[PDB]
């Protein structure tokens, strides 16, 4: 093992190396949805940028991850990067939905892996998580939450109006 | 519940409610050991302006628990406020001392929320209380008790002196 | 015990005072280290440097406990300092080599005193470490661990050689 590793866990190790995937998945996702509000056909300027940013967060994410694993003298693994879950994302209320469930899912991750950390009494992890992590994920959902509100109030009977406004009085 | 709410136990919830309770209850013991200090026959400048600066400290507090509730998707429930224990406040070093007893049961109140928190496996939670409450509650009780030890070394047998010179040359 | 302690153990108290000198143990010996590389038949000044600036750390570290013990109305209480290991430090890698051992006695100190927080309910000890101690010293045990991989792969057959050009093109 390392000569600088101590209280670094086997489990801590390739849990942090199967977060950084996801994270990445989480990236990748973000790409294609920001892309497709780029389309001629669907043309939503503010929801592009509002996904291509996240897109950016991810891939943070995974590189504070990264460095954190040499940090404590693990290994970094790369496996392969799945595709996103569609082609073709909808409406924006689809596609926030869809982006509120995959944040759903980062955040369990997050909480899967500080219990781990918590069990294995690794306060260095826990830290970590609580400090560039979990409050990210909490005011993020928080968000997005409140952007789904907003876009379902707009829906009305007139939904391409909803959609137009929301782009340009929300998400600018 | 919330579509955003995720590992937020209905315990938490309703013992951040009763914190708030708490945190609004001290602002307003502050607000009236302020305004004691005001009276023309108390006259104590810098008293006043230490417990007003306190009233404000803790309604700061009670919002930001309110924020965090909401960033949850918990329900903020507000419930009748207390009026203060006493009406008049006596001596410097009697409000001093009322004011540590205050601030010891804050700080076990949020001690006991971060037992409750890490008994749910609540991360999130415990963090912020580390990150926002935990040390400002033990620098503040420092402060107080560093006061009563310059008050209660000033009393001898010339109280009113040591009350003056007390309010002029530490807390201006 | 103090106007001001609450929920801070006897325990807790003690062993502060244990990692305390340990610290200050852990300055005294960069200090011996740091000098050594100023020898006129030593002279590599990036490597004293290097290590006064790790004596600085250390007592700055040993300050701040002390701070904290006293904002938790522990009492403060020193014991005599053991003098360093060696009086002649041998080659910058043997030095390398045993700060590195110190500074995992310095995290294993920590990571002990933090299990005995969290078995304790002691969550603004676990707190104050998380946040000036744990990550500092991870950090710095990675910053050692690069500098031995680049030392180690510079003694060749020209280790004085090796030994010079660390000096200059990484300690400056
Ligand atoms: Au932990
Ligand atoms: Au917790
Ligand atoms: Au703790
Ligand atoms: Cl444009
Ligand atoms: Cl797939
Ligand atoms: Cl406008
Ligand atoms: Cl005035
Ligand atoms: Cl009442
Ligand atoms: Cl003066
Ligand atoms: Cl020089
Ligand atoms: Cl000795
Ligand atoms: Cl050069």
């Amino acid at each position: 093992s390392s000569q600088i590793r101590q209280n670094y866990s086997t489990e801590v190790e390739a849990a942090v190396n199967r977060l950084v995937n996801l994270y990445l998945r989480a990236s990748y996702t973000y790409l294609s949805l920001g892309f497709y509000f780029d389309r001629d056909d669907v043309a939503l300027e503010g929801v592009c940028h509002f996904f291509r940013e996240l897109a950016e967060e991810k891939r943070e994410g995974a590189e504070r991850l990264l460095k954190m694993q040499n940090q404590r003298g693990g290994r970094a693994l790369f496996q392969d990067l799945q595709k996103p879950s569609q082609d073709e994302w909808g409406t924006t209320l689809d596609a926030m939905k869809a982006a509120i469930v995959l944040e759903k899912s980062l955040n369990q991750a997050l909480l899967d892996l500080h219990a781990l950390g918590s069990a294995q009494a690794d306060p260095h992890l826990c830290d970590f998580l609580e400090s560039h992590f979990l409050d990210e994920e909490v005011k993020l959902i928080k968000k997005m939450g409140d952007h789904l509100t907003n876009i379902q109030r707009l829906v009305g009977s007139q939904a391409g109006l909803g959609e137009y406004l929301f782009e340009r009085l929300t998400l600018k």
